[PDB]
């Protein structure tokens, strides 16, 4: 009681809003799925074993690629165990776990000892064979040393969980539905008129306007919107979207019709609406405006055994299934698919289609659909499809049967593949009605199962709650619902952090107020030993890599990085003893931009090197961890041993082609290693002009692309032309020029095919992905989402897309530096 107070503040600092506040409510919904999410949290705290949660193995199922085994010399894998300096190297195979590695080493010189790594807080621990182990894998690939360290096991009690101190809809009628519009008012384009939708899956069922009256502070029309849909009519999650016209929308605000309890809405409501700045997610929201005084208001009053298809049809049926996603179904299409629904339902990919189908605004269609629903025989024995399975999550179906079965199918994900997806299933939480879902249980849950998972979740959640009003009554109730069963430690973890976040964003105001000068540099490292004195914590977990535990400021190494928007270049001490060496942890802190739809474009980076793993192809564009910790602000790893090519090129916007294979040259001390900076030149660049293509942000300027003393080119900012950047300096290191051939741009030509097609096996999934990208993160249109399918090549053979895409690569050889050049030209 005394003690829960503070408790409840301590859970307020953490997720950044008030759970417990109800100035902006209507309704007891957010309150009802605190409570409702209880449920849930204790199952999953009581399910999950002790010891493994503490320790938190981070581990794939997947298949080890091609290019990996490769690297293994005659079947044994070098691990060297260190123990308070002293190392032994053993012999150990592949398929060995790490109970087999603490036999072998306690047999030459027992229980109570688990091997973690060096300098991480990783453990190679629990009946997983060694390659299957997502940090050996990090070493194969990188070339370097398995260094492991011998020490007791993580107590459980650290992790302790706090106690916790706690079908049809009623008034149904074969009447029509009607809402009165009171009126609007407003303290602070001279018509207005009231849209009232009904809206189920961004679907009108139908639509009645009010009339035109003058805008003026406050306009009173006091007239019932009757409309030609039943009581009973109404499906569950059915949205009264309000809108506010003048040809040019203002304000929007919504309301769900049949509630949390499955009862109709009712009463006199003051809804406060939103201000608009096409279709997105801050569009959907349940939520009302918070800023009352400012913002426009809407007063209202609501008051109440199956015969064979024929060959032609069926055809036509798997014809209508093969199409893509974004291919839109007509009304023949639609009837069609719902007419042979149960020949439909035999088919997975059908289901988004089929569902699309559906008149959600008859009843008895409903009960047909659920019925069908019902006997899924098909869809529960087939294999996991995640780009089918994120179709049915996103703004296009709001049924909780349709949105539940698809939660079903990820339920058979294995934690490093949910670490993938997680940010954008995040953002899949946006398109559900209610605040309690089968999506957000899920995300709880796994987060709530494993430490890496919920980690990320934490920094998702909380910087969503930070730059989205839309939202961040939904998120808060869910992340508070994730750090009441993630146990003390973390807690306490996640404390340690957000005070580092809270003190360099309080820092870093102070100095974009105060071009490069003498005062910037010295006031930063004035602030920055203020802190570190005594308010700044000993040591703090970092926020885009979780393993490691930075410490103190390195105060001399420490600057403001010479830019516009001028990030801030920290560089922190490594607070973890038994490191391999002495190299401080550099962090990039931006501020200042909205990173939102940043993330989202790197999350799908991250996807496409998955898809390249597993069809083996190790090109491994992106060599940088990167996340947004809150309100137009983030944290980003620095790479050591890396410069941008527009510092190598001026080494006034005269380029040269010689200049950038002089510095692999000058780097790379050895012939072998240099081989091997222009191979990973080579399949780098083949990666980004791959990926930037089929993303539509190849056309670049050269002072945002980065290039590693090691030869591996990345990229560190995203949006008469080039698909992508393919200039001369880089055509000049693997060796041609203008009208020419080589052996590394042949294998470039190689490897950028490979890499293309392979997309191509997922463009289901790569088409969603970049849809749910420009609803969520962005705050769009059909023809902004329609590019990913040219720039795809959809329903095309491979020699058609072969030839498409070297075709692309050709375009950029002939203009060269034109792009470049335009950039200095269109500067002034
Ligand atoms: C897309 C957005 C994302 C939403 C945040 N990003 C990603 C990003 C990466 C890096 C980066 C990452 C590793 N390294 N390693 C380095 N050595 C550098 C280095 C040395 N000098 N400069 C000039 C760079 C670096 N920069 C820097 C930036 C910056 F522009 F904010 F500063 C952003 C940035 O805004």
């Amino acid at each position: 009681s005394e003690e829960s107070q503070a408790f409840q503040r301590q859970l307020t600092a953490l997720i950044g809003y008030d759970v417990t506040d109800v100035s902006n409510v209507h309704d007891d919904e957010l309150e009802f799925t605190r409570r409702g999410l209880v449920t849930p949290r204790m199952a999953e705290v009581a399910s999950r074993d002790p010891k493994l949660y503490a320790m938190h193995p981070w581990v794939t199922s997947k298949p080890l690629p091609e290019y990996l085994w490769k690297k293994i010399a005659n079947n044994c894998i070098f691990i060297v165990i260190h123990r308070s300096t002293t190392s032994q190297t053993i012999k150990v195979s592949p398929d060995d776990t790490p109970g087999a590695i603490l036999q072998s080493f306690f047999t030459k010189m027992e229980q109570d000892f688990v091997l973690r790594v060096c300098g991480r807080d990783e453990y190679l621990v629990g009946e997983t064979p060694i390659k299957n182990f997502q940090w050996v894998r990090h070493c194969l690939k990188n070339g370097e040393e398995i260094h492991v360290v011998l020490d007791t096991p993580p107590d459980p009690a650290l992790d302790e969980v706090r106690k916790e101190e706690w079908t049809v809809s009623l008034w149904d009628c074969d009447r029509k539905f009607r809402v009165k519009i009171r009126g609007i008012d407003i303290p602070v384009d001279l018509t207005v008129f009231v849209e009232a939708n009904i809206q189920h899956g961004q679907q009108v069922l139908c639509q009645r306007r009010t009339s035109p009256k003058p805008f003026t502070e406050e306009v009173l029309w006091n007239v019932w919107l009757e409309f030609s849909i039943k009581i009973k009519d109404l499906p569950k999650g059915a949205l009264l979207n309000l809108q506010i016209y003048c040809v040019q929308l203002l304000y929007y605000v919504n309301l769900l019709l049949i509630d949390h309890r499955f009862l109709l809405r009712r009463g006199e409501y003051v809804l406060h609406m939103w201000q608009i700045s096409s279709f997105n997610a801050d569009k959907l929201t349940s939520a009302t405006n918070p800023d009352k005084e400012n913002s426009m208001s809407i007063s209202i009053l609501l008051d109440n055994v199956r015969a064979e298809m024929p060959n032609q049809l069926r055809k036509q049926l798997e014809a209508i299934i093969a199409t893509d996603p974004l291919n839109p179904l007509t009304a023949e299409d639609k009837e069609l698919l719902w007419h042979f629904r149960y020949e439909s339902l035999k088919h997975p990919k059908a289901y988004p289609k089929l569902f699309s189908s559906v008149k959600w605004g008859q009843q008895e269609i409903v009960a047909k659909t659920y019925q069908l629903l019902a006997r899924r025989e098909v869809w529960d024995q087939s294999a996991l499809d995640v780009g089918l399975t994120m179709q049915l999550l996103d703004c296009n179906f709001s049924d909780e049967n349709v949105r539940a079965i698809a939660v079903q199918k990820l339920e058979s994900l294995e934690d490093d593949d949910v670490l993938h997806y997680l940010l954008q299933l995040v953002q899949a939480v946006k398109f559900e009605p209610y605040h309690d879902s089968a999506l957000a249980r899920f995300l709880l849950k796994r987060g709530l199962r494993n430490k890496r998972i919920g980690h990320f979740l934490f920094w998702f959640l909380r910087s969503e709650i930070a730059q989205s009003r839309h939202y961040q009554q939904r998120f808060a109730v869910i992340l508070e619902a994730y750090l009441r069963g993630c146990g003390t430690a973390m807690l306490h973890d996640f404390t340690q952090q957000v005070q580092v976040i809270e003190m360099l964003q309080k820092v870093t105001l102070d100095i974009k107020s105060l071009d490069v000068s003498s005062q910037v540099i010295s006031q930063l490292k004035q602030k920055l030993e203020n802190l570190q004195n005594s308010q700044l914590p000993e040591s703090f977990r970092v926020p885009y890599d979780p393993g490691l535990k930075a410490g103190a400021l390195a105060i001399e190494k420490c600057k403001v990085m010479a830019s516009k928007k001028k990030p801030l270049w920290l560089e922190f001490k490594c607070a973890d003893p038994t490191a391999l060496s002495n190299e401080t942890i550099g962090i990039i802190f931006k501020h200042g931009d909205d990173l939102r739809q940043d993330m989202l474009i790197l999350q799908i980076l991250r996807i496409m090197e998955s898809i390249w793993e597993t069809e083996s192809l190790d090109l491994c564009l992106l060599p940088y961890g990167c996340i947004s910790t809150g309100d137009k602000i983030g944290m980003i790893e620095i790479v050591k041993d890396a410069t941008t090519i527009a510092k190598i090129q001026q080494s006034t916007g005269a380029f040269k082609d010689e200049v950038l294979n002089h510095w692999l040259k000058e780097k790379s001390p050895t012939e072998e290693k240099f081989q091997a900076a222009v191979e990973r030149f080579v399949y780098s660049c083949a990666g980004y002009c791959v990926a930037t293509f089929v993303l539509g942000i190849g056309d670049r300027h050269n002072d945002n692309i980065m290039i590693t003393e090691t030869g591996n080119l990345f990229h560190i900012d995203f949006g008469e032309r080039v698909p992508f950047v393919l200039t001369p300096d880089f055509l000049f290191v693997m060796g041609t020029s203008g009208k020419k051939t080589s052996p590394h741009f042949q294998k470039f030509q190689d490897i950028c095919v490979k890499a293309y097609l392979a997309l191509r096996h997922h463009t289901n999934l790569l088409i969603i992905l970049f849809s749910m990208m420009l609803m969520t993160g962005m705050p769009t249109s059909k023809e902004d989402i329609e590019y990913i399918r040219d720039a795809l090549t959809v329903g095309k053979n491979e020699e058609d897309a072969k030839k498409y895409f070297l075709d692309q690569i050709e375009v950029c050889r002939d203009k060269g530096w034109t792009v470049q050049f335009n950039w200095f030209l269109h500067l002034v």
